[PDB]
């Protein structure tokens, strides 16, 4: 048990719930972990493999990302501030890939799925990468219940940060792409109070957050601190009661005991 492993403990003991971190730190490879092989729901932040599988996809079906898509009044789903507004008409690959990763739009996310063949097309991609651990059993909204227990739609934060590094820093995607990728993770609406709060202003970052029932308050992001090689941190929260709050807190707090131990 290492120092930062301790601190985190002692943050999730403070916390009521049960805390996921990862870090890899590209200056050397090395990791952080703690419950770092446990399982925790990934509700949003699953929005990166589904839009990273299409950027796949498009790498060989070239017009890809510009195919219209029809979006339906009953396609709309609990939280879709960029698809109701296109009810009715349509949207592009690439904007529901921009919806669903910069505004969390849950309509978006379906048409990825959807595009993908359903949850298990996003899987599938997940293994292509060398990812075991993901996966994705359900569309939205119900991929967001996080009952504790239950192994539908979740990961591990060590397999998250590994396959979120791949994705953003090596090449799991090609060089347009990946780089299309950061693009749309460094302009997050959604997550100011998360990581990034944790963060030495200086620093910048690429995110995506996902939240759930049972509070479940997550983050992975891609960081490039001040004068060093990037960062990949998953932060993963859950908690014991179904109408739990928020703790986007607890995620800002991991993240500044990772960057105050690096
Ligand atoms: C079947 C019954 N059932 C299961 C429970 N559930 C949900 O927990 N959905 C969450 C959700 O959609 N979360 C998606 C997600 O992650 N993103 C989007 S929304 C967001 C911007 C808050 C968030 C982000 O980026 O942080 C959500 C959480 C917190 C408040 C409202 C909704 C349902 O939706 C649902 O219907």
């Amino acid at each position: 048990t290492s120092a930062v492993q301790q601190k985190l403990a002692a943050l999730e003991k403070s916390s009521g719930g049960r805390l996921g971190v990862a870090l890899i730190d590209t200056a050397d490879n090395t990791q952080v972990l703690y419950r770092g092989d446990e399982r925790f729901p990934m509700c949003g932040t699953s929005k990166v493999m589904a839009a990273a599988a299409v950027l796949k996809q498009s790498e060989t079906q070239k017009q890809l990302l510009n195919q219209p898509v029809e979006i339906k009044p009953a396609d709309l789903v609990n939280y879709n501030p960029i698809a109701e507004k296109h009810v009715n008409g349509t949207m592009t690959l690439a904007e529901l890939s921009a919806a669903a990763l910069q505004y969390s739009d849950n309509t978006a996310m379906n048409k990825l799925i959807a595009q993908l063949g359903g949850p298990g097309g996003v899987t599938a991609f997940a293994r292509a990468i060398g990812d075991e651990t993901f996966r994705l059993d359900r569309t939205e909204p119900t991929l967001n219940t996080a009952i504790p227990g239950d192994p539908r739609d979740t990961t591990t934060p060590r397999a998250m940060a590994q396959t979120l590094r791949q994705l953003t820093l090596g090449h799991a995607l090609g060089e347009t792409q990946r780089a299309q990728l950061v693009t749309w993770l460094k302009g997050n609406t959604t997550g100011a109070a998360s990581i990034r709060a944790g963060l030495p202003t200086s620093w910048t970052a690429g995110d995506k957050t996902g939240s759930g029932d049972y509070g479940t308050t997550n983050d992975i992001a891609v960081i490039w601190p001040q004068g060093r090689a990037p960062l990949v941190l998953v932060t993963y929260f859950t908690q014991p009661q179904q109408n739990a709050e928020s703790r986007r807190d607890v995620l800002a707090s991991a993240a500044r005991i990772i960057a105050e131990g690096l």
